Parts: structure tokens; C-alpha cells; sequence
């Protein structure tokens, strides 16, 4: 589909201002001007052009080379002029380098038609088939049989002044047209402005040129906006922990093993954290929250029959999940699962080039529709035990938390291949050898609008004490914000889906925070938020933007809101009764409580709290409807709420993550004593 040559074709007579630069799978080299709807009329006649690529013979025969145009043309092969009307000898298996000039001086049409034809030894005379042409070797480095060798400084394919300049691309029949940014078309019809460095084959240093990226020739599985050749595309993975069960490990002394079930089972929550002011940390590292709510009231080692010298091991269900823009084909990243600070209780590893499926962005390995991982695997002889001695099983049981940290070991690349127009896997190429550069030359900016979890994107963004770098276009704030993250302006008002920029915070490393400031004190701006698309970015920066309705913890999780947001997020009340309430709660507002706490207020102020402990506050749940109902029967014994006098209140309190007590105090005490809740339904007997 995109095989044939390459082809310049510019509207001065001397190669140097390139109207439209596109491929085409045969000898038929025309553009109609039927294709030419974005070039400005004037435009549209081509005084010369330029195709190159190779030629492959699928039988050794002596060839006679002719165009549509042989007295405005000089053609090579491998070096050789063979128009400037001869014959050739060339081998079947063997590729030929192809160059075509052409120049025609006042064209009286628009557009070209002009085509390549050969002529055999049979004397039969043809349009050079596709299968006969393949395009240029546009990589940094020549293949064992195609060469690499109209001013392209990279070799992307891309000319310095079209990528300096600023061009576009459209997708015509099945051919695209890339072509330089003339404001008054290509802004009223909403085209992207790509701009790009002309000397870096990938501008943002990944493994995917820029011509590569803008014409499609790329992994399907590359995100959608790391086709922009300002934005990298590579793999960002962390570990997602779905559940756990504890259970005694087996002992040598203990000789039955006819005893009864005593493990302990518990849902987990993972997030993926960034720990700071932004923080210049490349790695992968994730939070695992152990359900602490009710699953009577004994110890960890009460439950499992745990004396002090025994050990405990754990199981849990995992995915992998790649946030990044990058798929991963053959090798997931080693993780470390640690408890504490820096005890490592297991080392989690899968089968190198043994993967079941390729981990594709934005999404999870296994796929969600199939069984996650289980850390012993039951088909698994060899699976090392996850074991705690008994001062680490209580320290688990008292911090009920896990961190998950992952490598950047994402194994081999998929990169398109010239030759054929594939793309494959390439054993040649790794992903340790590209984001040590990636990093160096980007500015990274962390966003968390999605859904509150923290997605990081980095965009090529100029050194300016590095001279390659200097090459690279200006980045500003607002355009990274744009090609990154998909912000948009409706009404001059940058949004991310529907919230405008200034709903979310900035915050930045120190140095990047003192570049910044300089910034706007140059501009003599005290608000950044009015001047997004004057502040730029450079490489190395670190950004963190977070919806600013949420507390965040030191991992940069959303474990809070203020008092204000969370009363507001619950004043719609659907219906309300003896048994519950049921109400419309935005899904982030519902990411940040751990639950509620119900109870009746009689008339002299006195409060009996219904499910008065620390485990028991896990009565809501969303229903098939989006609807969250709150279920006052839970712990009350299967009960509606009795309320003896029609003047008593029903008091319903929301409990936020960063307020959950997660063990008994140290006195002893499982109740709700103390904790610090929000009141946001209140009413009386007679009005519910
Ligand atoms: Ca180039
Ligand atoms: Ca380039």
C-alpha cells in the first residue's frame, strides 16, 4: 500500500521549495490536481520534482528505462545515467538504486502526469509495476542491501525546510500528501502544524522517524498522539495488584496438613505514584492499598493460628498496565514487591519472548478480559513462595500497604521496514537504547485529569545548551498541553474534556520552577494560567498538573477533597429511606472516600452510631444505573434504621481516604470514635 518511490515535487524549477512530498506504489507518478484541494491554486504547478527509491527485478532480463517526459528528465541507476534511451542488464533478487530529476519550465497545467515505464527483452513496454519498486532506505544506517543515498540533514525523508518551516499531512485516496503550512487554508480547515527538527531523524528521540510517524508508516499499537513528531513514543509500565490472601506457611515440624482453611482474603488498590515540587525520578513504581474494611475481630495471627515463630506467605492477583505511548512485544520489566521502606519480599518476573500477547498503551497484560496473573500460579511448579517472617506479617497488617517497583526493561522494538513497508519486531533494536535519550531531551509533564491517575507524556523540547537540541521547534505550555493530552480550545479557553485549564494546579522541580518564574518575569506576567502559550518548555523540565478539587498524599494520590467539594458532590438526592440513600456521586468524588458512617441523632442531641467501626464504613456501592446507594441495613443487623420518634435525625457521614483509620487504636478501640468525617445528608425522621 505504501511501496513505490518517493517523490518531491516542487513549484520553483531548481528543487528548492517542495509543494507536496508523497509515495506512490507504481511507475505512475502523477498527482492530479483533483488532489491538489490544499495547495493554494498558484501552487499547483510543479517546475520540477525529484523521486528515489529502488528497483527490484523478479527476472534477470536487459531493461530499457523511458518516462513521460524524457527530454526534461535525467534518471540513475546506481550512479549510472540511463536517461538524459539504452538498455541495461539487471539480476533477478538483486536492488537497484533509483534517482529521477525533473524540470519543466511555465507548466501550462496543474499538477503532474508523468509516468516510468520499461520496456523488456520480449520488447514489451509497461508501467513499472509495484512489485518492482521499493522506497528509499530512509533510517539512520544502510541496510546490508539498501543504501542510504534535495537537502534532508536527518534522512527522515522529510526536507529541512518543510520541517523547520512548518507542513501538514492529509490523507488523500490511499496516499498521503505531506505539504507546507500555509496559514489561511490549512487553520480554517483544521489541520495540525507539525514542525520538527531537521536534523534528528526523531525529533523527540524515540525509536520512530518523523516522516515514520506522520505518514503511518509506525506500529498501529503507538499511541495516537506520539505521532505528532514532538511527542515520544515509548513504554511506561507499572504493576496493578487486584487482591491478596495471606494464609501460614506449612512447617517441617507440623507433620498434618488435614487442618481447616485459615487464610485471609482482601481486595487491594494499586495506583501508580510519582514522588516529588515534581520530581526528576525516572522510575516505575506503584502503591498497593489493602482493603482494611471487614472481611469477628481477631489479629492476623489469631486468624491463621500465626505463633512468633512462624512465617506467612502471600498470593495476590496482578496485571501490567502500560500508561505509556509505546507497546512492549517481548520482554516485561522485572518488579520488586516491598514492604516498608525497603524490605523485598518477592522478585516478579514473566518468561522473556514468551509473552502471551503484546502489553499494548493504554491497556493491561493479561488483556482485562481474560484471568490477571497470579503471582503462584497453579501451574506453576516453580514459583517462589512470598514469605513474611512474623514481625513482617504484623508490620504488613499495621501499614495494610505494598509498593510495587518496576524496571524500564521493555526488550525489542517494533520499527517499520522500508524494504517491504512492514513493520516487525527487530531483534536489533531495544528499548534500553532509547529512553536514556528520550529523557535527556524532553520535557516531561505528569497530568492526572483522566480519571485522577497520574499519566506522564514527554515532548521534545529544546536544550538550549545543547546545539542539536537548538534545532528543535519552541515548545510552549499550551501547545504541549495540546499534542500531549488532547486540551483543546473551543473559546480561547484551553480545556481538558470540558474543564478548563485553570481546574487544574501546576507544580514543578526547583529548577524547573525557577525557569518558569524567570519566564514570567520577563514577560512581566504574574498569572501563568493567561499566558500558557508564552511560557516555554525545555528539555529536562519536570511537570505535575493535578485537578485542583483533591488532596494528594506524598505519592501524588487523590486521598482527599475539601469539605466544601464533598458536601456540594452529594447534595442530589434521589431517594432516601429507612434502608438507604441513593444518590448521583461524580466517579472521582467516589475515588477519594473509604466510606460512610450512619447515624441517629435523637432530640436532646445525643447520637447513636449505627455502624460504629472502623471496618464496617464499606456501605456504598455503585449500582448497574451509575447511582450510588448507601445501605443503612448493612451492619445493622439486615435492619432499616429504627427510629422511634419522627423528630430524631438521620446523619450520614462521608469518610475520605486520607480520615480512614486502617487498625484499632492503640488503646484498643474498633469504633468510629474520632474520626474525622463529613456530614452530608441530615434529615429528620418525618422527612425521609
Ligand atoms: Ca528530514
Ligand atoms: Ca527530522
Amino acid at each position: 500500500s505504501s511501496q513505490g518511490l518517493l517523490g518531491y515535487y516542487f513549484s520553483d524549477l531548481n528543487f528548492q521549495a517542495p509543494m507536496v512530498v508523497t509515495s506512490s506504489t507504481t511507475g505512475d507518478l502523477s498527482i492530479p490536481s483533483s488532489e491538489l484541494e490544499n495547495i493554494p491554486s498558484e501552487n499547483q504547478y510543479f517546475q520540477s520534482a525529484i523521486w528515489s527509491g529502488f528497483i527490484k527485478v523478479k527476472k534477470s532480463d536487459e531493461y530499457t528505462f523511458a518516462t513521460s517526459a524524457d527530454n526534461h528528465v535525467t534518471m540513475w541507476v546506481d550512479d549510472q545515467e540511463v536517461i538524459n534511451s539504452n538498455k541495461i542488464r539487471l539480476e533477478k533478487g538483486r536492488l537497484y538504486q533509483i534517482k529521477i530529476q525533473y524540470q519543466r519550465e511555465n507548466p501550462t497545467e496543474k499538477g503532474l502526469d508523468f509516468k516510468l515505464y520499461w520496456t523488456d527483452s520480449q520488447n514489451k513496454k509497461e508501467v513499472i509495476s509495484s512489485d518492482n519498486l521499493q522506497l528509499p532506505e530512509l533510517k539512520q544506517k544502510s541496510s546490508n542491501s539498501r543504501k542510504k543515498r534535495v537537502p534532508d540533514r536527518d534522512n527522515d525523508g522529510i526536507p529541512d525546510s518543510l520541517e523547520v518551516e512548518g507542513y501538514t499531512v492529509d490523507v488523500k485516496n490511499k496516499r498521503t500528501f505531506l505539504s507546507p503550512w500555509i496559514s489561511n487554508i490549512h487553520e480554517k480547515k483544521g489541520l495540525t502544524k507539525y514542525k520538527s527538527s531537521p536534523e534528528k531523524w526523531s525529533t523527540a528521540s524515540d525509536p520512530y522517524s518523523d516522516f515514520e510517524k506522520v505518514t503511518g508508516r509506525i506500529d498501529k499499537n503507538v499511541s495516537p498522539e506520539a505521532r505528532h513528531p514532538l511527542v515520544a513514543a515509548y513504554p511506561i509500565v507499572h504493576v496493578d495488584m487486584e487482591n491478596i490472601i495471606l494464609s501460614k506457611n506449612e512447617d517441617q515440624s507440623t507433620q498434618n496438613t488435614d487442618s481447616q482453611t485459615r487464610t485471609i482474603s482482601k481486595n487491594t488498590s494499586t495506583s501508580r505514584t510519582h514522588t516529588s515540587s515534581a520530581g526528576f525520578s525516572n522510575s516505575n513504581s506503584s502503591t498497593v492499598a489493602i482493603d482494611h474494611s471487614l472481611s469477628g475481630e481477631r489479629t492476623f495471627a489469631e486468624t491463621m493460628g500465626l505463633n512468633t515463630a512462624d512465617t506467612a506467605r502471600l498470593n495476590a492477583n496482578i496485571r501490567y498496565v502500560n500508561t505509556g505511548t509505546a507497546p512492549i512485544y517481548n520482554v516485561l520489566p522485572t518488579t520488586s514487591l516491598v514492604l516498608g521502606k525497603n524490605q523485598t519480599l518477592a522478585t516478579i518476573k514473566a518468561k522473556e519472548n514468551q509473552l502471551s500477547q503484546i502489553l499494548a498503551p493504554n491497556n493491561y497484560y493479561p488483556s482485562k478480559n481474560l484471568a490477571p496473573i497470579a503471582l503462584n500460579a497453579q501451574d506453576d511448579f516453580s514459583s517462589t513462595p512470598i514469605t513474611m517472617n512474623y514481625n513482617q506479617f504484623l508490620e504488613l497488617e499495621k501499614t495494610k500497604q505494598l509498593r510495587l517497583d518496576t524496571d524500564q526493561v521493555y526488550g525489542n522494538i517494533a520499527t517499520y521496514n522500508f524494504e517491504n513497508g512492514r513493520v516487525r519486531v527487530d531483534t536489533g533494536s531495544n528499548w534500553s537504547e532509547v529512553l536514556p535519550q528520550i529523557q535527556e531531551t524532553t520535557a516531561r509533564i505528569i497530568f492526572n485529569g483522566k480519571d485522577l491517575n497520574l499519566v506522564e507524556r514527554r515532548i521534545a523540547a529544546v536544550n538550549p545548551s545543547d546545539p542539536l537540541e537548538t534545532t528543535k521547534p519552541d515548545m510552549t505550555l499550551k501547545e504541549a498541553l495540546k499534542i500531549a493530552f488532547g486540551f483543546n480550545e473551543p473559546n480561547g479557553n484551553l480545556q481538558y474534556q470540558g474543564k478548563d485549564i485553570t481546574e487544574f494546579d501546576f507544580n514543578f522541580d526547583q529548577q524547573t520552577s525557577q525557569n518558569i518564574k524567570n519566564q514570567l518575569a520577563e514577560l512581566n506576567a504574574t498569572n501563568i494560567y493567561t499566558v500558557l502559550d508564552k511560557i516555554k518548555l525545555n528539555a529536562k523540565m519536570n511537570i505535575l498538573i493535578r485537578d485542583k478539587r483533591f488532596h494528594y498524599d506524598r505519592n501524588n494520590i487523590a486521598v482527599g477533597a475539601d469539605e466544601s467539594v464533598v458536601k456540594e458532590a452529594h447534595r442530589e438526592v434521589i431517594n432516601s429511606s429507612t434502608e438507604g440513600l441513593l444518590l448521583n456521586i461524580d466517579k472521582d468524588i467516589r475515588k477519594i472516600l473509604s466510606g460512610y458512617i450512619v447515624e441517629i441523632e435523637d432530640t436532646e442531641g445525643l447520637k447513636e452510631v449505627i455502624n460504629d467501626r472502623y471496618d464496617m464504613l464499606n456501605i456504598s456501592s455503585l449500582r448497574q444505573d451509575g447511582k450510588t446507594f448507601i445501605d443503612f441495613k448493612k451492619y445493622n443487623d439486615k435492619l432499616p434504621l429504627y427510629i422511634s420518634n419522627p423528630n430524631y435525625k438521620v446523619n450520614v457521614y462521608a469518610v475520605t481516604k486520607e480520615n480512614t483509620i486502617i487498625n484499632p487504636s492503640e488503646n484498643g478501640d474498633t469504633s468510629t470514635n474520632g474520626i474525622k468525617k463529613i456530614l452530608i445528608f441530615s434529615k429528620k425522621g418525618y422527612e425521609i
